[PDB]
């Protein structure tokens, strides 16, 4: 029996930027009110973890990163109404309280209990629920995926179906979801219409499944690794293009293959420079580019607005726009329906031991998804 | 008779940067096919028309400036089929060919043939009708509203309701439409939300119009020149601020008063920091901002993109994303079932011979709006 009790259990700590996870044992605390404690079943890498070991993505350290995963819930603390021991679950990067004015927006999914915007590493009480050697170790936008234990706020979980395989649809915590949604409910790619597609990694393929899904006519791929080519194509692009390879800048390239600019383009790296290609990219009129790849903080992007003034729309979204705790079930029962495929996003499946191996296989450009497990 | 011959007249030529226009005899060359011939009887001063003289919008000089206009059709070119001789017409400074894919396209307004993105200060067909001193003139966005006659291209203008005041219309030419638009058309303003407005000039003042028209709760007007709060209470703003009577950067202030960003935005002026700032104030999941005001040629402007990854949309339009010729006969129409208000954009009248005192008065601050009469 675990349940109120501390759970020592293996975990990735990173201890400072620029170094291997070190994996070892830590103490998880039992729930408090309103919080859920989760055995982990399976975690993807995704670049964002990446981002807090490179700095590119600020976070309190030391960490327990992790962010797109699901488990089987151990326990639950005091007034949790939701989920419940047994049930399976998946963390929520973005919370969804229900009750904030971004909650109660049609549009808007960004919940204002967030840790991102302001990253404490914290739960939402402002404390943590681990230890490591005695010391405290901070929680990754109150998830905390690479540990075999987890303790999330309720706010930061949704219950999913009984059935679903987990080493599969943890990859709807992250970079399906965002992906497949900046396409369908940011974008609202239109049927017939030309997309760029710029980075060709989970989210950049996951983007390209929604603008097929969306009926788009042309979805052009952009990625300087053409061995991420087959791939994309397989998925939906009709034509790859690697910037390398053209003498002029690839904005000037996709604009004369659109006839004049395209629809949508996404941006799918996290790089200012490609993040203004992108733009530049779609028709100065009606094109709409929308950002979802993560820059390295604290860095300003330069751009002429005369880009906008023509008519363009820029937008960016965490999660694909989708409200999290609401959507994540659905996206869950949308897979088990084969609206949509996972399998071709996931290259590579390790135990979680080998997690650095993961990390190194996505740093080579060689993997897209790893799906770890426990 | 004057059709087919050359028409001397008098014009407001620009030889300079930074200096008076001239008001002096111009010859006019009658119309080509598929081109008009109008003879001017009002024309509002834009901002616009200043930059020119500033050098923040860049055309080539010498040149005949105005494009916010009104007038009456003197003779048409062979092939001409939507206007004729007598005809109540206004100007168009963005045509609308009707062929182009922009013009097909739903939303798409900044036809292809627009002389505005690279300007050339000429006719479609590369040339002149305008000569001072023996010397060939630009045109100005295919309009050049500074002088008794001028020669359009029929894309370029619009048939209007027989019994329009053209002293009144002339401001559907540019300003009216532009700023009613951006917010009726391109933010798409809803009903109880709340937005702001930078600029409260003739253009903002049409803004507040349109989001007073869109059902706007609370309409917070921006300002660095108190003497304009008092219209834009009048057209439908609830509050006015001036950045400068504040410690913290405007954009907290407004964050603060919307108790965490407004729904709309709106820039109306033309710097590159207020569209920063106007970005900013919006709510970070859902806000969006639109960007009217035109800024110095060739300059960009420095942001951080974290501003769009967290939900909110950017965007930008040219005349108030109306398709030109479409939109500008059904809204001379609205104007005389008294749908809209343009009495309260004009604080001055003068004739055209004093056109420099206009632009004084703009220039000090004084006006909105001076109509000069031919
Ligand atoms: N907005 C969100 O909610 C959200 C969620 C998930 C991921 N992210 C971000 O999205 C981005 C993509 O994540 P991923 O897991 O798919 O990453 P990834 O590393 O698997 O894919 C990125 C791709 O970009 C390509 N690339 C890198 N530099 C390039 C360049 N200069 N020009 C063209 N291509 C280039 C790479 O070759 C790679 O294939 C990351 O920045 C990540 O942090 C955002
Ligand atoms: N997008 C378009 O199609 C379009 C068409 C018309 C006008 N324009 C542009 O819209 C802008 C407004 O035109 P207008 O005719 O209303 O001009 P205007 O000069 O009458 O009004 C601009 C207002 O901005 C205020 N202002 C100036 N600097 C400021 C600052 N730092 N902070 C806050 N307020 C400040 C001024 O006091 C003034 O009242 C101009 O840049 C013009 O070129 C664009
Ligand atoms: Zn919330
Ligand atoms: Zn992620
Ligand atoms: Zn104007
Ligand atoms: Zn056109």
């Amino acid at each position: 029996s675990t349940a109120g009790k501390v759970i020592k259990c293996k975990a990735a700590v990173l201890w400072e930027e620029k170094k291997p996870f070190s994996i070892e044992e830590v103490e998880v605390a039992p729930p408090k009110a309103h919080e859920v404690r989760i055995k982990m079943v399976a975690t993807g890498i995704c670049r964002s973890d990446d981002h807090v070991v490179s700095g590119t993505l600020v976070t309190p350290l030391p960490v327990i990163a992790g962010h797109e995963a699901a488990g089987i819930v151990e326990s639950i603390g005091e007034g949790v109404t939701t989920v419940r021991p047994g049930d399976k679950v998946i963390p929520l990067f973005t919370p969804q309280c229900g009750k904030c004015r971004v909650c109660k927006h049609p549009e808007g999914n960004f919940c204002l209990k967030n840790d991102l915007s302001m990253p404490r590493g914290t739960m939402q009480d402002g404390t943590s629920r681990f230890t490591c050697r005695g010391k405290p170790i901070h929680h990754f936008l109150g998830t905390s995926t690479f540990s075999q234990y987890t303790v999330v706020d309720e706010i930061s979980v949704a219950k999913i179906d009984a059935a679903s395989p987990l080493e599969k649809v943890c990859l709807i915590g992250c970079g399906f979801s965002t992906g497949y949604g900046s396409a369908v409910k940011v974008a609202k790619v239109t049927q017939g219409s030309t997309c760029a597609v710029f980075g060709l990694g989970g989210v950049g393929l996951s983007v390209i499944m929604g603008c097929k899904a969306a009926g788009a006519a042309r979805i052009i791929g952009v990625d300087i690794n053409k061995d991420k080519f087959a791939k994309a194509k397989e998925v939906g692009a009709t034509e790859c293009v690697n910037p390398q390879d053209y003498k002029k800048p690839i904005q000037e390239v996709l604009t004369e293959m659109s006839n004049g600019g395209v629809d949508f383009s996404f941006e799918v790296i996290g790089r200012l420079d490609t993040m203004v290609t992108a733009l530049s990219c779609c028709q100065e009129a009606y094109g709409v580019s929308v950002i979802v790849g993560v820059p390295p903080d604290s860095q300003n992007l330069s751009m002429n607005p005369m880009l906008l003034l023509s008519g363009r729309t820029w937008k960016g979204a965490i999660f694909g726009g989708f409200k999290s705790k609401d959507s994540v079930p659905k996206l869950v029962a949308d897979f088990m329906a084969k609206k949509f495929a996972l399998d071709p996003l996931i290259t590579h499946v390790l135990p979680f031991e080998k997690i650095n191996e993961g990390f190194d296989l996505l740093r080579s450009g060689e993997s897209i998804r790893t799906i770890l497990t426990f």
